[PDB]
């Protein structure tokens, strides 16, 4: 259908349809959606790959490092459990969660850019990821608005978090893709948590209105519960866990430069 | 079945021998689709420097140009098939660059400011996926020496840095200068399309890769022209993308809704 011709390629600008554009929800990303099965998905499950050496040990640590000082910081132990604490926190660790794969995918890219090499695949899994993510930014954004502080400290976390990714990936990408493996290991358990916790009615949940954005993303009849919602998320993750994990073992055997395995699955 | 078995193992390394090396998986699945006889007038254009900053952006392309072509020799002598590929990949590698860091940046933004970015990235994105796929054709036709994959290499960190900070300082005039580029862009590529309707070049690379032919969906049959022709038509996307996206700077419109995503829906 698209009428993209070659009149309108020797246009000099559309600056003039811009006030004339919907603001349609599914245009936030583009069309490599995550298509899950929530019967299918119910049933993922928590798993831990075992690090191997110094530097999958490096990597483990400072995910269990991390986990517990933002834990501890951000008083998630004690107190019940409340719909206001789980997404405050999804909302400020999802921020953080998309800056991998675009320092993957951007240095990678550059790498097939100077020595003029093919990526197989590699680049547009890690794009989609960091996408992904940061469309689970923009869903807890429709459900909680955060205030001054919180967004203060998410602008002091990208910077340190850029800085260290992206550092961390030029010497090591085994470490970051490693890193990833066990960020989503704890992103996984965090997630069951909080469906077991709907289940047993510990935190029986108030916004059901799911988002738009995420209607139309995770593909969503209307009568789809918070509970559903989370578990999509918690889809997700599992499998950014095996391809991080998948994507860091790969390199451990000296097979960066080998096509991505997941590319089948298409 | 990607289901939750495949989500619960741990890894698919064991899978790596055993997945095969396919042309369709070399870029993502937002490929141009073109029809040739369509594109055969797509042309050379130029935008008025609205203000101070396009006069920079498009005063310093112009002096890129100049430079270069006295100090790579392209007009000197004849047009030969080795001096336009020599450019070309040369070129490319430094095109790709651009759209990641503008791409980049806006999921960046999006992430800690928490807003929508309402199509900007993806664009951006493939944008960078487009030149990339430009330069892997143009590795299928020459394999180019030592001292110009040193030139290369060392070429890429200057105009990362250039982009990184220029994008973070003003991403207006980084879209205007990519804007401009991508006229230039076209000029060559019809100099090299005339070059072979005039018959003062004969390439023999009319056969094209095998990377090119499922990337823009061309036949067997299809020559060095023919590719030529499906490139240039990229190169006056990301004109008009450009050029449009740097106006919605100048207006303050750099969070209203990219225009382009509803131009295909
Ligand atoms: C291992 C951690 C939390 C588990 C966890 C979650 O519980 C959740 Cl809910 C998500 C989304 C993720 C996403 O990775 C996630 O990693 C602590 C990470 C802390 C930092 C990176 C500091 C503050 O910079
Ligand atoms: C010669 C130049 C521009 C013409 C031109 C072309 O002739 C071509 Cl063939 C293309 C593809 C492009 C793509 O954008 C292109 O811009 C100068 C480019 C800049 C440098 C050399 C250094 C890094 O600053
Ligand atoms: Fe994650
Ligand atoms: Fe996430
Ligand atoms: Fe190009
Ligand atoms: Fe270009
Ligand atoms: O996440
Ligand atoms: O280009």
């Amino acid at each position: 259908t698209p009428v993209w011709g070659h009149t309108q390629l020797n246009r000099l600008s559309f600056l003039e349809t811009v006030p004339v554009v919907p603001l349609r929800v599914s245009d936030e990303s583009s069309e490599d959606r995550p298509t899950w099965s929530l019967p299918d998905i119910e049933n993922v499950a928590i798993t831990h790959k075992k690090p191997n050496g110094l530097v999958d040990t490096l990597a483990y640590r400072s995910v269990r490092t991390c986990r517990w000082l933002f834990d501890t910081f951000s008083l998630y132990r004690f107190g019940s459990i409340t719909e206001s604490k789980v997404i405050s926190r999804c909302l400020f660790l999802e921020t953080v969660a998309g800056v991998p794969g675009m320092v993957g995918g951007m240095l990678r890219h550059l790498s097939s850019l100077r020595y003029m090499t093919r990526d197989k695949g590699w680049i547009n899994t890690l794009l989609v990821e960091a996408e992904n993510e940061r469309m689970h930014l923009m869903t807890f954004i429709e459900l909680r608005q955060p205030g001054l502080p919180l967004r203060v400290s998410i602008i002091i976390t990208q910077a340190i978090m850029y800085l260290f990714l992206l550092v961390a990936y030029v010497i090591s990408p085994r470490f970051v893709h490693r890193f990833v493996g066990y960020l989503e290991e704890e992103a996984v358990i965090t997630y069951t948590g909080v469906m077991r916790a709907i289940d047993e009615g510990r935190l029986r949940p108030t916004k059901n209105d799911v988002p738009e954005v995420a209607r139309v993303y995770w593909n969503l009849s209307k009568n789809a519960t918070f509970r559903d919602l989370i578990n999509v998320i918690r889809a997700d993750e599992a499998e950014h866990r095996v391809v991080n994990h998948t994507f860091a073992d790969m390199h451990e055997k000296r097979l960066q430069n080998s096509v991505n395995p997941f590319v089948v699955l298409k």
